[PDB]
């Protein structure tokens, strides 16, 4: 297991997001079915001018995991994954410039539910969760778990866990006081209100 400190600014940003009061806490779950989205056109795209990149599944889709028994809300995509120089780095590197904007805009009038317009709306994550774990597989790596309860600092390692294919498994360990995300109505309402046109199938799992 390694450690890495995030890049300051994103360790601000993460603070930000934990110390703003804000209630309006349900844009995490459009933010990230958005990431699965946009995970899920890149495979896509990308197999449209190299078909063998769909070898690790054909399948596109989406799936909402609640479990009551661990406090975890999972979700789950088939999209093109990330390398582990996209966990450590590339991702990193790509958000500094959003997360600039993001702050900045919030200082102009900006509320925090405009954080994907910014490009960094994974982080809104930590609004519900004290702790966030990623399992990814990218078609060109291997397996990784990277996970963070922000204070500055993430850890990557390979995964041997139950093998995934190609795509990115996102389990957000839930606050005491947020368990109504896993509420199978609550959810509902949610993907409803937010995410009524994602062009890939959604299926919430149910207890
Ligand atoms: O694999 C994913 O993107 C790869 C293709 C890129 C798509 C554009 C949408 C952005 C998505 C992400 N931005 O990460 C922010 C980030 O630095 N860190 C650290 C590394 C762990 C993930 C979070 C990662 C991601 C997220 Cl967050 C997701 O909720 C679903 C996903 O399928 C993916």
């Amino acid at each position: 297991v390694e450690t890495f400190a995030f890049q300051a600014e994103i360790a601000q940003l993460m603070s930000l997001i934990i110390n703003t009061f804000y209630s309006n806490k349900e844009i995490f779950l459009r933010e990230l079915i958005s990431n699965s989205s946009d995970a899920l056109d890149k495979i896509r795209y990308e197999s449209l001018t190299d078909p063998s990149k769909l070898d690790s599944g054909k399948e596109l889709h989406i799936n909402l995991i609640p479990n009551k028994q661990d406090r975890t809300l999972t979700i789950v995509d088939t999209g093109i994954g990330m390398t582990k120089a996209d966990l450590i780095n590339n991702l990193g590197t790509i958000a500094k410039s959003g997360t600039k904007a993001f702050m900045e805009a919030l200082q102009a009038g900006a509320d925090i539910s405009m954080i994907g317009q910014f490009g960094v709306g994974f982080y809104s994550a930590y609004l519900v969760a004290e702790k966030v774990t990623v399992i990814t597989k990218h078609n060109d790596d291997e397996q990784y778990a990277w996970e963070s309860s922000a204070g500055g600092s993430f850890t990557v390692r390979t995964d041997t866990g139950e093998p995934m294919g190609r795509g990115t498994k996102v389990i957000l360990h839930l606050k005491e006081d947020q368990t109504e995300y896993l509420e199978e109505r609550r959810i509902k309402e949610i993907v409803k209100k937010h995410s009524q046109f994602i062009g890939y199938p959604i299926t919430l799992f149910v207890e």
